[PDB]
């Protein structure tokens, strides 16, 4: 009847840093490393799958049922407690063992591997069982432009931009589950907001702001190999809309001019 809590804690290094590994009761502040947060785990109930025949489990969690759900909080964790014992596929009482697989890795991360235990695992002093799963971080991209007066030189605030690809598909950010969300002026940080990026039609896209220094680009590219354009889409008033800018996402910065509309007399 009783139970364990397992503490999972999602720690991101450098990209050139491997932590090593800590056993169960260990707890570890992740000394040199960012806690992860909004990383989606289900907990799989494995015990009928392992017990089937344990000398042949390989981390099968075909029909088993979720034992829970979480996401890692701001200290890159999540709790949950876990019966010890379960039953096998017949009825019959074993020691439970539990898989644990990410669902939905951090932005900028990779996605770790799935891992299993037993229960009763070695607890910490405080009762707890601590595992840690490796994310390695992945190199993203970015991209920003600054908008400028094309006579002037100055800055330019408040023109609005769509990003598309290849496809002709559109730029639409969302959250880290899908859902819309409400996307401001300036440089769009997708890595620290969990954010992800799709494609969709152009009535759907995303629209990007140059803010009260001209910029707007976001992070959290793929690749710097594809290449996108930007298409002036909200031309501020008395300005003549830039021709279409080509670009990948190469971490760099560049200019976009926007030409005074001329009147003649």
């Amino acid at each position: 009847t009783t139970t364990q809590n397992v503490v999972l804690t999602k720690y991101g290094f450098d990209k050139d840093v491997t932590a090593i590994d800590r056993a169960t009761d260990q707890i570890w502040t992740g000394d040199g490393a960012k806690p992860l947060q909004g990383v989606d785990f289900t907990i799989y109930n494995v015990t009928a799958n392992y017990w089937a025949s344990p000398k042949d489990y390989k981390g099968s969690f075909d029909s088993a049922p979720v034992a829970a759900t979480g996401t890692t909080n701001d200290k890159g964790q999540l709790t949950q407690a876990l019966p010890i014992q379960s039953k096998d596929a017949s009825g019959k009482t074993r020691a439970a063992v539990y898989l644990f697989h990410e669902t939905n890795p951090r932005a900028g991360y990779n996605t770790s591997a799935d891992f299993w235990l037993t229960l009763p695992a070695k607890a910490a002093a405080d009762g707890n069982v601590y595992v840690y799963p490796k994310n390695v971080q992945k190199t993203t991209y970015e991209r920003t432009f600054v908008k400028k007066d094309a006579e002037t030189k100055e800055v330019l605030e408040g023109a609005g931009f769509k990003i598309s690809n290849s496809d002709g598909k559109f730029l639409k950010l969302t959250d880290k589950d899908g859902q819309s969300v409400s996307i401001g002026e300036g440089f769009i940080d997708v890595l620290a907001n969990n954010y992800r990026l799709t494609w969709v039609a152009e009535s759907d896209a995303t629209v990007f702001t140059s803010d009260k220094s001209g910029k707007f680009g976001l992070n959290g590219f793929a690749d710097n190999t594809t290449t996108y354009t930007a298409v002036e889409t909200n031309v501020p008033d008395g300005y003549d809309a830039a021709a279409n800018t080509d670009f990948k996402a190469d971490n760099s910065s560049s200019d976009i001019l926007d030409a005074p509309s001329g009147i003649l007399p």
